[PDB]
């Protein structure tokens, strides 16, 4: 089973199956693809849609004449196919120009530059019908502690983004921003390293109602940070936007594995807040395949990408479901957490004896929290071994 | 020389040099300290101030009578030494009552409890004069998955801090809130794991504008995160409140190293900043004596704390003042990342062919950044090897 | 199903299920077990043995006297019961004594003390029938770099296990030395931190037959370390004496947790390396309830322990025996990974032009690996989907 | 002053100043540097000497004329300036076809081609005088559980390097082998991750006298273990035939900052260490120049690296060389740790009541072991604050 439809909302990068497998140590293994040819092919597999930067689709210093037929080519091949464009992006990183950053180079032509080069695909973003504009800040950082001035960096990143909502606002487009955090690399240190610097950010910007976050799994767990309490307060702040599924071992370097390796049982966790939020948006894939694998496995790897995300939608539907794991829920005390601590007030609060002058301290720290019994049967769950 | 006086401002808590050496492998190695005592050797080694959690200075469980005498023997020690209490916290976390949290526990009437105990020291706070009330929530948090619903628990916490503004306002006390990030440890993940997310969440709060953060070095280099970078973003946002002074080695338990140990660059590029931005709170030391030391070693290390931050004062006030440091960041172009990107306008940018149809980048791509030859200045100041 | 029996040779620490909860920053927040009662209730869970430190079993300070009842009493527990006790080990960490380390301590006299308290333990340890004799030097380390001369350090941990090695030959004991390595907590960073380093050192001792490792799933984790390809090259060497099983989430202070949790595919890569290689030692838990637990809790979380690893030897072996699995490793070429390299020398090797001056390089870099599918198919059944 | 000169035996791969700066998220930004510039410009810079991969200085699928044109140019410009070859290696990562590794590809072929490969510059290694030929194994290693058995790994690893020694000593070469660890990247896992890891594998070799290992500073770290504790064991192991020295940031990609970058005071305690131990080998830079740099800056960052251990030497010999770090010495008991634990023998030390019977247990637990003011006074001299 778990075949994915379109309406599982699955969406792929461009620039994922599009890989060719050159990494800091090594070489193309693969040949370009044709975006039209991975359109075809994603949709054949059951995608929903695709996204792009720029340069994925337009190479870089193409004339009007040339960027026109690439657009046009591209075009008819969602128009034969169905498949959505929801998301799209800039790439304000490959080019050697970009080396200081985009937004936050200390070189003000350079600034200038890149708010163009991301005003014009906007235009094109919103024209293919693209609902996020999302921005990855990659080379907006430092190596070494002197280069940048992060108090004068984040006033350029501010300057930024508050033009850019200025422009789709006097454009009048329905189109927001997600900002996607990345704590280092290829940068030493990258801006806005995390969900939560990026939601702290978004909270100073003029018009804080246009912009989100685009959280990348692996990205929140190169910082060792646990990738569902992350998302948990993007919802619980209203900015999960868009969101970016893969896998990844640990501290290291940027891995973009396939969904569901890495870590297992955070992606269960994910899934299960994702689905039990109700939340809405394209379920995104930004993982490279291997650079061992040809094209056939550039394509199992991207089927294995919705194989697990619906196995562990299954699985976490099931271990809601199970009335013993609603029993203990209730022993951990889950559905108390959901009451309010003092809505009787702070009068009340003070004047309550039982809140402090008698409270039997020994009981309550005697009280099990019940908690390995029902992690225990969120593996069971998990490993089909509820039987 | 680097003899430091009341000036200077430096702090510490009465659990540093009071820590009796207990670890989670091993017994304590000295004997406990008398909160007097550390007040007046604090005193006489150039401390300008203690702080403390409750339970510091008042022995959990203490009648009404034996608090009362543990304060006024406390007050009397500073009021012959002149030290001063600018900061004060509650201790959330050793009491096993406190054992799934305090302010986001599971069980409601934990959850009142808390609240109930902290407002009590706010009211001793206020009174002895500290003007920062820090949060720390080391057992907000879960090690599993299912144990935590982090929305609910975002909740909870925001219903706290907002009942805690609430009381502070009904008082007209003058005292603001700082909260604390950790990533991890005690509890496998905690919430509100980073600056970033601690800044986030402050801008949900009613009050927003009682609420900063306090960062400790070491917590937020257990998520591998530049220091600096995370202040200067505190600063950029003003919500910079206190701070807390430590040393850390990488990603691994919290360590709470002597200021200066550790990440001796980062030390180095924190003084930077927090003396180039005109920070003017306490200098707060929250750090530990490592086990092996005697009592004589435990203030050889509080003074080493000061010790190094005057050293590393000196050498970056050295370095900003250098002529040649001066050159080095006008050839990096440190000053055009002051100026406004495009105070000119979106439209007068989007007219600018000089930004894009007109721009040559292949010229601006070949400038040098000239980073390494600025960082190599900054470690000739650092190693006082400019000869 | 997936009931334990004595059989499956699960094996638990005292000081496991024993744990009462005090943690870096916390209070117990459970009553101490007494040895007897673990042996019966670990017994009727359907666990093989137990292991002890000395100190788990005889309080520390004991006369001749209260040693031989502690002793008796546990004794009769084993034979009332059945229960095993395949392995012991020295507490040489939780005594303030200990706080430089025991066998490398700079102090000539802990050095001493640490071996005589050792070599009782071992005489203890063979009566009792325990076949291998584990070292964990928790305190053997630095916090700063000038504390310890690492080469002196080397020299006397290689003579006190020498000595170790002496003693045990001398009295004819047929008892085998396991070294437990761990990167650092609770010192900065402790000696011999990996496998790998506890692999070297071994090749060093005067009697090197005698000795082997005991790695632990977490400790490898803390770091960022594969633990399956650590424990395949103490099997390829020949030295997995022994192994402490249990789950950590990365790089941070060890967690314990219950095995299976953690790092869920690590677990289930190691089960598979376990039984394909024929490990027949005991599969010892050593983890900790955590301390939001009650007894009830406790174990819970042991039964788990058990439980996980018995669904993934299932899950393993399933994968192991799909004739799809059989033939996706035939078409990533395992079978070919068992081939010499050069079985016909080096001089064939030297002359033969189709591995150099005749191979068709590009052929080769065009031919896929096919490992995703492979690894879609470990996935499918980890997970039970195969369906 | 700290003027570099040849005698100070520091050494630079011709691929670290000729890196170009592509990265896994950009292209190059420096033109390629013809390897006879790098010579001339690094012997006017005081370097002793440079080092290469095959590939680096004969461009792959060069016929056998166009190479010995390569190499005599190369040859040329060594007698020219007098400079060194002290070590070479083989580029056995970079092509396609050698995606799955070299030595451990799972294809047969493969690995032929990576021995002939590896031997074809071995005889050109000892034609320009190298003494030790260095390995990585970047591409030896895994992304998924199930894509390399890593007992037949290993055991083809053996073979590799068995025949490589056969064929050095066939011929009478008077050159050693040194092995490179590094844990990840660009492989997910790599084999023989640490230095622990390697020096345990040279001991199953046929002849291991002819193998050591390279350490490389950012390796090492980039398992967050201590990089001066791992050389201390490979030099007490006798086998310390080759080191890498540069910088880096904790636990993320390998950054091969310029060294002194990074952590400094391991670099501090890490030049100590050499220069204690008498280390003779070559000092080898493996670093890279930012790609924010122009070839002005690629030159500032290779004298950097070797200005940055030039002070740390200095700073290294005045602290040994200080009475009162001596007497500090002293009061740490470093002494009293060269002294054997018990070289009056098992016997002896069973029958010392002193031991054991009589140890005045709580007497020796309360020596302070003075360590603060120790790093303290190294601090200090680090800083060049000692005044
Ligand atoms: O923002 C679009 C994408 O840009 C780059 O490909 C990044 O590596 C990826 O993290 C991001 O999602
Ligand atoms: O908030 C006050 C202090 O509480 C605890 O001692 C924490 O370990 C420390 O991180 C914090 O600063
Ligand atoms: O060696 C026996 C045990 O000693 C301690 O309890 C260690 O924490 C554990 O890692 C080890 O297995
Ligand atoms: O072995 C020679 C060198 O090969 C590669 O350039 C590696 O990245 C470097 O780590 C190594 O030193
Ligand atoms: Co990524
Ligand atoms: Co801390
Ligand atoms: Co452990
Ligand atoms: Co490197
Ligand atoms: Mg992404
Ligand atoms: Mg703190
Ligand atoms: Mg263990
Ligand atoms: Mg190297």
């Amino acid at each position: 089973n778990y075949q994915p439809t379109p309406e599982d909302r699955f969406t792929f990068g461009l620039w994922t199956v599009g890989w060719q497998g050159r990494d800091p140590f090594g070489d193309a293994t693969r040949r370009a693809l044709d975006p039209v040819e991975s359109v075809r092919r994603l949709a054949e597999l059951g995608a929903h849609g695709v996204t792009f930067h720029d340069d994925d689709l337009i190479p870089f210093g193409s004339s009007d004449s040339e960027r026109e037929e690439h657009v046009k080519r591209f075009r008819q091949a969602l128009d034969d196919t169905g498949m959505k464009v929801p998301m799209a992006t800039t790439n304000l990183f490959t080019h050697p120009v970009f080396k200081d950053g985009g937004f936050t180079a200390n070189d003000r032509d350079v600034r200038r530059y890149a708010l163009r080069k991301t005003i014009r695909n906007i235009d094109l973003a919103v024209e293919l019908g693209a609902e996020t504009y999302v921005a990855w800040g990659g080379r907006e950082g430092a190596e070494s502690g002197g280069a940048k001035d992060v108090r004068d960096a984040l006033d350029r990143m501010k300057e930024a983004f508050d033009l850019l909502g200025e422009y789709v606002t006097s454009q009048g487009y329905d189109i927001r921003f997600a900002i996607e955090p990345k704590p280092n690399e290829p940068r030493g240190d990258i801006l806005l390293p995390t969900v939560g610097h990026a939601l702290a950010f978004i909270e100073r910007l003029e018009r804080p109602e246009l912009y989100g976050v685009n959280p990348e799994v692996g990205h929140e767990q190169m910082a060792g940070l646990n990738f569902p309490h992350g998302i948990a307060q993007a919802l619980w702040a209203g900015k999960l936007f868009h969101i970016d599924l893969n896998g990844q071992n640990g501290i290291k370097y940027d891995q973009d594995l396939r969904f569901g390796a890495g870590d297992l049982r955070a992606a269960f966790w994910l899934v299960d807040l994702l689905e039990s939020a109700g939340y809405s948006g394209p379920r995104h894939f930004d993982f490279k395949p291997p650079r061992t694998e040809d094209f056939d496995g550039v394509w199992a790897s991207a089927a294995g990408c919705m194989r697990n995300y619906l196995i562990l939608k299954e699985r976490a539907a099931a271990f809601r479901a199970d009335p013993e794991v609603q029993e203990a829920l209730r022993a951990s005390r889950l559905d108390e957490l959901a009451r309010p601590t003092a809505a009787d007030g702070l009068q009340a609060l003070l004047d309550d004896r039982s809140a402090f002058e008698e409270f039997d301290v020994d009981a309550a720290a005697a009280r099990g929290m019940a908690f390995e019994r029902l992690d225990q049967l969120a593996m069971d769950h998990l490993l089909g071994a509820r039987g």
